[PDB]
């Protein structure tokens, strides 16, 4: 990737095999839990689109998820095509060619071209745009891999409030729609979907309290 | 993070995947024992707020604890807003914009802005303030994860004095309120909550002795 | 391999033993699944033909596959011989000798000669051509190791649509012929080779839909 | 820690997570055997007092031992206070403030102050003094963790002389009082605490012999 | 080993313990399969004769094989003595002494002398000659460790053609005599030593076909 | 240790924890087999006497062996004292003090003094002399740990010649007296201590043959 050397140059180097093994092991062990998204966003810091394609083609399993991806980046590139038309002109003096939707990905673009693209001033973040598309696809993937909607989590007979909140926020992280609506579920359905005694003590405390307060109040029975 | 090169420049580099795996394994294996706090404070040496957010979003489990966090940094940012108002003016010549409570975290701030913030002279420790807020939240988290107050530890029938002191200082580390009060429990309840024979020999020694003296006196029965 | 130092020179260094162990472990554990091809293409970034030969001779098992390789690079070199004849002349002033089919591989070529070949301006990618031949052979190897044609995958009695699509795209990745024909299977045989109820609901949705739509429609029975 | 770069500067860098994991694993697996002392002295080469405090707070278990430590460094700092009074004067031109007993540890001292302390000429070894105090405490800790005095080791019925000497020198290393007295036990109690037949052959050899001679003579019965 | 720094100097550094552990683990786990030869040739890139001697003395087991080695390098050095006589003269101005058969190995030669030998212009490859002798000995070792001649491999009753070819090329790699004779076995005994039905279909295809063709024809029964 | 930087300076750096863990694991797993000697000689390349003392004090077990060591370096230092007397004079202009037997080890010598000793021109190899003494002690240690003389190895009833030679050269490596006498055992007792049938075929071949010839002749019964 383009690493910032103190001398003042950004030259790509081959991605360390350590990073590839880390990404692979994360994909297998952690399956497609919501943390794979920050894992990818952290392991792909400054990576080129070719490096991102390498990291995507590295995993062997979950071919349905990878096909959903290969479709999602395809749709994103198609949308970028309609957002960004062709200048329809020759090469201007001292000017490089504008990347297209396919050129944003590593398919129709050489590593030298991508390096010049992301190092020339003003800089264009082709790798960052590819990362954004991949993250958008991973959102749909992690949504599909969660077989439970937000309005199905209810506290069991003697299930601890701690693990109830744990499962509730697992599913909240899995289900992404917005922010205000997430707060909407957070401040009602947390108490709305509890045991009878937990319900009673939660409205004994009433509204206008913090989640820490709810858990320390519902510490026992 | 900002590493001090001998040349005289501080330029961020991508956090090593080794550090991320170390933090993850610590979080899973060591759960949320009090040592996770120095673990975080050591693994986040010089890290940017974006790196801290990456390390926080890395862990998948303990979503209740992570929600307590996301609430605690929210409260800390809100407090910082009321401590630090807006200058309400244009950009001064050769002067950058003052970070806000949200800008302190990596949400509403770019990596370039954070780097300029923590490298311009005079330097402002945005990453250190974010670390302080995260540590303040981890204090509450480790307090909640300990289901035992300080005034519940009592020596068993034939439980060794060594393991009694071990459990006592586990719980003392877990329960944090102050320093003088910690010494207050340390110098009384250590002996106040012992076996009858241990009680007798401890006041046979009397007060004004060291913990080493207590343990070497209570080495046997 | 030839690593681009910021000073402006490309000098070969000994391949790290880490890379060799990574390649070996990939070959053994992952057998010859289609992901070994991007594994090789990533672990051999900038590697010399001698390094590629080292990586090929490293693996001990699958000697039938390695013989298929040693035959495929032989055929590729023979084809390159007939594509590229001999200039049949002495050495021109300030001009090096043109590599042959055997010289492209590391057999009849010294490391110094290869380095001069891939560092002199204009540059010739002898290592890249060797990589291309090895990848062409690995295509045939991965095709042979897959004992199932594309027109044999059919959904079982109560096999989930997710795992059906998984196996279907395993076999699609294994079987490579072209691109338009891959889309041809993708848009028909995916639904053509399903359970009766899945068939009914898939043509209930009809054509002109995405794979994500097919899977979310066939989420249940 | 302060690493000596060839350029001629000593600038602190963040301690590697590898060193922290090594120290932690040593503490857990090797418990508090006498080798943990050279382990600490080797892993803390050039470390700052803040790094030493991080390494001390890293371990979670053995809180009784850590309290003995926190007491021993407290006593050492108090002794250093009475050895080193306050100059009771303003700051001299081009002169820094003298560290105190608490400032020697990382509690009341910033990393910048410690760096200036251990890099200014003439240099003051604040980190080395902290290391010496920690080692003095670890001496008492390893003494307490050994539940056996030197005058209790006696050769069993058919216990080999090799393992007898092994256990004897385990306990000798555990019990530290001086050097001349260690030689005193070494040259008598080694033979004084043996089996009857071993006694007979040892005084058959007589005094004025080496430990190698004793073991090769007592190789058999 | 002599690593080529970009500055323009070749100075030996201590071999990494990682390389030694890699060589050791390869020797133990992989025994003496034919791949240990490319393993050694890759792990000993640029190594000095002293480094090669260290790597040879590192392994503890297979002392019969190591004695065969110590004999083979002895014979190679003796042959080099008779190939290269003594100049029988004093030291010429600005000229170093010519290495002998023993001086080629690290026995009678200091590291400084070897470094000057392999860094002075014109360069002499003492380490490469030692590597060649060690490889020649490893050839005999791997031949001895294979307890099966080439004319003993015959396809079993229902042994797959894949594994038959696997074992055949295992033994072909183990048995090294030449190249033309290897092709001689390759193109006849592959089919000559098969099951009756495999024989029939192989001569149904006839000669003038590739090994890939043989295996895809004999895919089934 | 003193690493040769290309700039032209030799400055000690803290020994990597990797080297310490490697030495420790070698000592525990491989016990004290003869290969621990080249292990130590390879892991202690360029190490200072203080580093050697750290590596020696690192191991916890085998205190009898470590006491034999601490005695052997003591005897070596005492011998060096009688070989090298005191100059009995003041410090000469621009001249450092001559190391003594104790100063050769890291006991009575500071790291700065040792660095100046092994970096000043002309250089004195204090670390190398300490390494030589430690190796001399390890010779005696590995001799003691081998409970079998050279004249006890005899081929069993149906023990393979390969494993017979293996055990024979294990014990030959363990028992070190000289070189000519080692050849003396090598060329007779190898055949002198065999099975009756092996005896018959070995003198069927007769003398004047190589060990490879003996093993290939005695391949079978």
């Amino acid at each position: 990737p383009i690493v910032q050397n103190l001398q003042g140059q950004m030259v790509h180097q081959a991605i360390s095999p350590r990073t590839l093994n880390a990404w692979v092991k994360v994909v297998e062990e952690k399956a497609f839990s919501p943390e794979v998204i920050p894992m990818f966003s952290a392991l792909s810091e400054g990576a080129t689109p070719q490096d991102l394609n390498t990291m995507l083609n590295t995993v062997g399993g979950h071919q349905a998820a990878m096909q959903m991806l290969k479709e999602t980046i395809n749709e994103e590139a198609a949308e970028w095509d309609r957002l960004h038309p062709v200048h329809a002109g020759p090469i201007a003096p001292g000017q490089m060619r504008e990347p297209r939707g396919s050129d944003i990905a590593g398919t129709t673009s050489t590593l030298q071209e991508q390096i010049g693209w992301m190092t020339h001033n003003p800089p264009i973040p082709v790798g960052e745009i590819y990362k954004r598309w991949i993250i958008l696809g991973l959102n749909k993937i992690v949504r599909m891999y969660s077989p439970t909607s937000i309005l199905d989590i209810r506290q069991g007979p003697k299930e601890p409030f701690r693990d109830y909140v744990d499962r509730f926020y697992k599913t909240l992280r899995a289900e992404q729609a917005s922010q205000e609506v997430k707060n909407w579920m957070t401040e009602t359905l947390l108490v709305q979907n509890a045991n009878p005694d937990c319900k009673t003590i939660l409205k004994a405390l009433g509204p206008g309290a913090t989640l820490e307060e709810m858990m320390t109040a519902c510490q026992g029975v």
